[PDB]
């Protein structure tokens, strides 16, 4: 608790998850077909599905619905794994292997393949809850517990337990350069990450919100959020933003529910820090959540939530094959050409 402020009272309760003893590793795939026109997914979407349901598949998996560049949308299953063995075992599973890394995707084919599979060491890792709710990412398998680690800026920091003797910092006074557009359609790239990259999911359900709540949510809450994930989408110099998404998530079927996240990467977390800390896009989502908390008496069904990991290279495995420039880490650090 090395930044909490001195007699620390948050207002709010909290939850965190808490992982038990043996487990050392979450597995996070983010797994994406990208297409202009969802028909065009459609195919690649109903393997992919049958395949997270083999005896080796994700702990849980989340669908979500991404409208990119240019008219091409990205069609995403967010999957979990708490054995690391056990997801090396599913990729190789024959069923998988025949569409894993894009194996279907041809250099004139009309969708894109990528994936972003992310092995995050325990320690560098924390959840935080609004509510004690048993359907937020992890917490579908990891138990959550009341925390007083939160409500003051670089709580985030110190729910993660390696920020207790490592600074997570990136190089110091170099930034991220302007994106560069790649040649990437036609192609199968990797993309290899600098280390201590920090990546955020932070998530919105509004599921069970009345009608007040709900009307609150959409006109005040909503609009903020969509200037924030556009800001940081534009300015990745100036943020230290590699990659930002905000996604709709769906159902089994791909109906859209009322669920949505974004999903960021950022050049470390004192990137995040500084951004949440101290940009208007994130303080005015941040007022509009108190003027809506003053608009239904503080009590609210609205659920947040977030997974922080911080990353190592090698930690991430970055794969696009036949995807717009824009697409992840595309246009950032160093790209290769998978034989
Ligand atoms: C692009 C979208 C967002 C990003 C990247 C983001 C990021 C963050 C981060 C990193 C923190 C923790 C800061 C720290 O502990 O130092 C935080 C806290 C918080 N955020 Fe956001 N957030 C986003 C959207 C939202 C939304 C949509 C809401 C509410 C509707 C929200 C409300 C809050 C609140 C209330 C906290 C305090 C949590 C606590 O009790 O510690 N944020 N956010």
């Amino acid at each position: 608790m090395k930044n909490m402020p001195e007699n620390h009272n948050p207002q709010a309760n909290a939850w965190t998850a808490e992982f038990p003893p043996e487990m050392s590793y979450v597995v996070f795939a983010q797994i994406g077909i990208q297409s202009k026109s969802l028909d065009h997914a459609a195919e690649h979407l109903g393997m992919m599905k049958k395949s997270f349901d083999l005896r080796t598949g994700p702990k849980h998996v989340d669908r979500a619905l991404h409208q990119g560049a240019d008219g091409y949308q990205d069609s995403i299953f967010l999957a979990y794994w708490d054995e690391p063995a056990t997801f090396k075992s599913w990729v190789a599973d024959p069923e998988v292997q025949k569409w894993w890394s894009g194996k279907k995707i041809d250099e004139n084919s009309p969708i894109g393949y990528w994936s972003e599979v992310t092995t995050i060491p325990i320690d560098h890792f924390e959840t935080l809850h609004s509510g004690e709710n048993y359907d937020n990412g992890v917490s579908h398998f990891v138990p959550i517990k009341h925390t007083e680690v939160h409500e003051y800026w670089g709580a985030m920091r110190d729910r993660m337990p390696v920020s207790a003797s490592s600074d997570l910092e990136s190089p110091l006074g170099l930034q991220l350069p302007e994106p560069i557009v790649r040649e990437s359609f036609g192609k199968r790239l990797k993309v290899t990450a600098p280390d201590n990259i920090c990546l955020i999911r932070t998530a919105q359900n509004w599921s069970k919100c009345g009608s007040g709540e709900r009307e609150t949510y959409i006109g005040l809450v909503e609009p903020t959020l969509i200037k924030a994930n556009t800001f940081l989408r534009e300015n990745a110099s100036e943020t230290g933003c590699i990659s930002s998404k905000l996604v709709y998530e769906q159902t089994h079927d791909g109906e859209i529910v009322d669920k949505s996240c974004v999903i960021g990467y950022y050049l470390s977390m004192g990137h995040l820090e500084r951004w949440t800390h101290d940009h208007p896009t994130h303080k005015a989502i941040y007022g509009t959540f108190y003027e809506m908390l003053k608009r239904h008496d503080f009590k609210t069904e609205l659920a947040l939530w977030h997974e922080v990991s911080v990353l190592q290279s090698k930690d991430i495995e970055l794969i696009y094959v036949n995807c717009h420039p824009s697409t992840g880490f595309l246009p950032f650090f160093e790209v290769t050409e998978i034989q």
